[PDB]
């Protein structure tokens, strides 16, 4: 038999290699994933371990020239979910890390402050750029700021009396998905 497995995600960090995710046959044993170079011959995953758990990873010998995949996964010989994608449509990239922040300058009036929030590209770097996000602590929308090339950014006027969260994810430049979000920084001033 097989149960009700199905693909959850694929995704490439770099656009250089990519893996694909799903869920367990409720565990039974006989799921399998096979993947064609079309739209022809389906050839089994190549590697169910790098990647992890229900996962399939494709190395980079799968993006040499542009992909158009599709892939199903099987179970005991069943097709039980399939996708088909390009490496392009998959790409999201790796969050920044070890964000740190400085104090810049403080208004005249002492209400608000100039900091400046810095932060290491992923150690897997397709030029990346950074949107980072930020809201007060107790607040509930998030204040977004254009994508930055450089791995640090000046935010202005924050207001001196409140603690805020900072979070920078990851996108790559142009047409780009983004990625997971980093560790979130607190700042208090």
């Amino acid at each position: 038999s097989s149960k009700e497995p199905k693909f959850t995600k694929c995704r490439s960090p770099e656009r250089e290699t990519f893996s694909c995710h799903w869920t367990d046959e409720v565990n039974l044993g006989p799921i399998q994933l096979f993947y064609t170079r079309r739209n022809q011959e389906w050839k089994e995953c190549p590697d169910y371990v790098s990647a992890g758990e229900n996962s399939c990873y494709f190395n980079s010998s799968f993006t040499s020239i542009w992909i158009p995949y599709c892939i199903k996964l099987t179970s005991n010989g069943g097709t039980v979910d399939e996708k088909c994608f390009s490496v392009d449509e998959i790409v999201q990239p790796d969050p920044p890390i070890a964000l740190n922040w400085t104090l810049l300058n403080v208004s005249l009036t002492g209400i608000h402050a100039d900091i400046q929030v810095r932060w290491e590209a992923p150690r897997n770097a397709m030029v990346l750029e950074y949107e980072l996000q930020y809201k007060e602590v107790n607040e509930t929308k998030w204040k977004m700021m254009d994508p930055i090339l450089t791995t640090s950014v000046p935010v202005y006027s924050l207001k001196v009396d409140k603690e805020y969260e900072v979070r920078v994810r990851s996108k790559q430049r142009n047409s780009g998905n983004y990625g997971e979000f980093s560790e979130v920084l607190y700042v208090t001033l």
